[PDB]
């Protein structure tokens, strides 16, 4: 199917053989404080994700609340490069940068991390996409939009998606190097999300890996009527039908619960 | 969709609505023993299936072991008769009755069960048919064979099915009585088992209700490497793939956890 493989740097992912999975690490600070305590907790969890499943690990400080402390760019570069220095050290598995920020991605890449994580799609700071060039990492580029007019999801969902590899192609990046993702729980009702969920095989003709990320989601909320601590069912499904209609990656919480649930599909798929 | 509904007695099951849920009773005796403890324990672990989110209560008690005794129809119907007549007294959900035996099935309905639960799809004892017939009641037809003999899986498994829904109307069972199930872990490898999982849609040419049962079983254990106690999301995974397939049932042991996937699919496929 893919007539090729990820490369990042001394890793290589192939896109072909099983649904690779996206461990989730938050690093984002709840308070003012680099400490020994945060970044050894990093690690600890960063090797049980390796451990659980893992294939790889995404570091991400800029997570919304609530109780998290806005955080200023220099700011943000001085907490998170520890991190991704101290994990891709001993944590033998790509890391990429969930950030929207050119500068913070800079840095990442320059203390170890190998894939971009853009939750805005280059549309914030499309310098992150001559980053993404330059360095010549994969860029995973989700939908996003700052308002919610939609006259049909996903053919503007679509739409918004290449005026996003357009940024990322005239700034350099090559179609290797991108990774799309429906931005499920961005700028999205439930009930287009469902919609997203239910037509995301249509992202497969933009000829791109798709990457989901449904993990505790609200929307699982909404629908099963039950707290973040309680989606891990809900989750489970989204992955499930996110497999079935084609995604090569997954970005969860529950690395463990949810690589046995790929291992599955992937069987039952053929993959 | 579905132009009828499940008529089961006093209950009245929608084949439109969700996904419906088949709660496994695992009714099997262990030794040679009816008593308080037993029947007492059954009728807990319904009730508790019915608080997780069961739709339906499939007592059996002809599991096939390892550890269950050997047991003769007429003793059979005496341990299984009071397990169904105190189940249906105090948990208001339709029960099926998980045999291939006609004598069975006719003391079950009898004792108040609402559904017939055939493995050998009227192939074993063509006379549970009749019992179909006359009670009115619905009846499951499982795909199975006594051999591995396979030219082509799943049109060879579509052909046996047809060769027992004639089984089941010439004895006078009605259209909207009959679902089918291509028995998953019956006669079939690994292989073939994920074959039938990936090609499910097809039964859904022959115009009846499906009914899935993969909880639990081997298969799962064979891809993941996992023991019995651990393919949760192993059968997660299939429960998923097979509502997005089209089933309508799904006939499992985890009902808690089974349900809210269950619920998860139903609102992203539309149902
Ligand atoms: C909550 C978040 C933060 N970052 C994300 N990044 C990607 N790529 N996809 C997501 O769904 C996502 N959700
Ligand atoms: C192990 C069992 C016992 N009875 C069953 N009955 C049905 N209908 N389907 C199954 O998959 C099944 N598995």
């Amino acid at each position: 199917k893919w007539d090729y493989d990820l490369r990042c740097g001394e890793y290589t992912l192939n896109l072909n053989e099983k649904t690779l999975i996206m461990g989730i690490l938050n690093v984002t600070p709840d308070s003012f404080s680099g400490s020994y305590n945060e970044v050894d907790a990093a690690v600890r969890h960063a090797k049980e994700m390796r451990d659980e499943g893992a294939h790889i690990i995404d570091i991400g400080g800029e997570s919304t609340r609530p109780g998290f402390a806005k955080v200023s760019v220099e700011e943000e570069i001085k907490r998170v490069v520890p991190m991704i220095q101290a994990v891709s050290k001993e944590v033998k598995l790509p890391i990429s940068i969930d950030t929207y920020k050119a500068e913070v991605a800079k840095q990442a890449i320059e203390a170890g991390a190998h894939i971009i994580n853009d939750i805005w799609g280059a549309k914030a700071e499309p310098k992150i996409a001559e980053v993404a060039a330059h360095y010549d990492v994969p860029i995973i580029l989700m939908h996003n939009r700052d308002n919610m007019n939609y006259r049909n999801l996903m053919a503007d969902m679509i739409a918004d998606l290449y005026d996003s590899i357009k940024i990322a192609k005239d700034a350099g990046v090559r179609d290797e190097n991108i990774i799309l993702d429906p931005g499920i729980g961005f700028a999205k009702t439930p009930e287009q999300n469902l919609e997203a969920m239910r037509n995301l095989e249509q992202l497969n003709v933009l000829g791109y890996p798709v990457l989901l990320g449904t993990s505790r989601k609200s929307f699982i909320g909404h629908v099963l009527d039950l707290p973040v601590e309680e989606r891990l069912e809900g989750t489970g499904a989204t992955v499930c039908l996110g497999i079935e209609k084609g995604c090569e990656f997954v970005r969860v919480h529950d690395v463990k619960e949810m690589s046995r649930m790929a291992k599955m599909m992937d069987a039952m798929i053929g993959k």
